[PDB]
């Protein structure tokens, strides 16, 4: 639903995922028009954590990029009105598209954080991390404490 604090503020319930993209073209959209699209099974799974959670963060990492780029928040359901096919016909094997509210654009490396690994994904480093992958709580709020700490980044300049 929507968001009745700061996603930073420590009262409110978060559940935080990573998402892959195979072009930064994407990445740049995604950012120009406030939207995403992810697989129909991650779909499913992103919709039950958006209704169920005060905030549903998304920590995005281009493929082959090394890191992350920044992070937003859901801001609603899965949407076939939202921009339909904006893009192009990889659309025709997602979920629809949802809205998201990009709030950090960074640059932060997974070596940066050294070994890291998640619990909720076989002990495995965060770099093999898959498309809509989840973290835990405490392990994603410090990801975007450190990713907010950075300067932020015009990847569209």
């Amino acid at each position: 639903g929507d968001p009745f604090g700061h996603v930073a503020s420590p009262q409110s319930t978060k559940r935080f995922f990573i998402i892959k993209s195979n072009r930064m073209s994407n990445i740049y959209t995604s950012i120009q028009h406030g939207v995403w699209a992810t697989s129909k099974g991650n779909s499913r799974k992103l919709s039950n954590a958006f209704t169920s959670t005060d905030h549903v963060l998304l920590l995005f990492s281009a493929n082959e990029s090394g890191g992350f780029q920044g992070f937003g928040r859901m801001m609603s359901l899965p949407d076939p009105q939202l921009f339909p096919g904006i893009w192009g016909p990889v659309q025709l094997r997602l979920g629809s598209n949802f809205r998201v509210m990009w709030l950090k654009q960074c640059k932060i490396e997974f070596e940066e954080l050294g070994k890291v690994t998640n619990p909720w994904n076989d002990d495995l480093p965060l770099r093999k991390s898959r498309d809509g992958t989840e973290v835990p709580p405490a392990l994603g709020s410090l990801l975007c404490t450190w990713m907010s700490q950075r300067p932020s980044e015009d990847l569209l300049a």
